[PDB]
């Protein structure tokens, strides 16, 4: 996350980080925690992943310190990518991980609502990016969860800034004209949360950019509640 500011325990329950334990056990992407036994992230967070026997999901994180060898975390049973998923770029990034074990929910971990279809049309005017991504373009997975709050910008408006670039009704965007604050590498698979109605929703999943934080380049996100019928369709045993 860049131009952020650190977390406070337990504001953003849902945000889990996942970690790869090849080579050496490392941070990998964020997600989402939507059910006791699924995680919604992003699909182009398992590049080079052949087994979800390396990957490690930790829920009620606050700093990647508190992640040690006698941790506990969730095993993953199951990558689930959207079939249509080529790229981030092109579109439908997102992916269900289907944990080995349930979560217990708790004040310090529990599950996002996610946006309904008859809330198309609802003007999110408080979401926030969050994540242990990159702080620069050149810095390394920060300690401390960061969030940064950011304004969501039309398609129409998205599109002017990526030129060459197909920004469909499947991604949404968010960015400040002036740049500042952005998600960056290490945040992808993360939330894009908005408060609505004292309820928070998982607008977008951070997916790519054209670097982080520029001006006149907006966050590129998946746009989730295009994918609500695709996430219960996965989901359903
Ligand atoms: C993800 O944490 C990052 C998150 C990108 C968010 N960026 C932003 N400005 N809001 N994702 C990536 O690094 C993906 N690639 C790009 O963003 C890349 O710069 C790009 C891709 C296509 C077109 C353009 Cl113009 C730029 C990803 C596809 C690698 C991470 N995911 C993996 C490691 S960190």
């Amino acid at each position: 996350i860049v131009g952020g500011t650190a977390s406070v325990r337990g504001e953003w329950p849902w945000q889990v980080t996942l970690h790869t334990t090849s080579p050496t056990q490392r941070h990998l992407c964020g997600g989402s925690i939507i059910g006791n036994q699924w995680i919604l992230t992003a699909a182009h967070c398992f590049y080079g992943v052949e087994s979800p026997k390396i990957l490690r999901v930790y829920s009620g994180i606050l700093n990647q310190a508190e992640i040690a060898e006698d941790t506990s975390f969730f095993g993953v049973q199951e990558i689930i990518i959207h079939d249509q998923y080529k790229m981030a770029e092109s579109g439908y990034d997102i992916a269900l991980l289907k944990l080995e074990t349930t979560v217990n929910y708790a004040d310090s971990q529990r599950p996002i609502s996610l946006p309904s279809k008859g809330d198309r049309n609802v003007i999110y005017t408080d979401c926030w990016v969050t994540g242990w991504g990159y702080r620069k373009l050149r810095d390394k997975i920060q300690n401390t969860l960061q969030k940064a709050k950011i304004p969501l910008v039309t398609n129409e408006e998205c599109q002017k800034r990526y030129r060459g670039h197909k920004i469909t009704h499947k991604m949404i965007c968010a960015g400040y004209r002036e740049g500042g604050k952005d998600a960056c590498k290490g945040d992808s698979g993360g939330p894009l949360s908005c408060k609505h109605n004292e309820v928070w929703h998982l607008v977008g999943i951070t997916s790519w950019g054209e670097g982080c934080a520029q001006r006149e380049r907006p966050g590129v996100y998946t746009n989730v509640v295009e994918y609500v019928d695709w996430i219960l369709e996965k989901t359903q045993a």
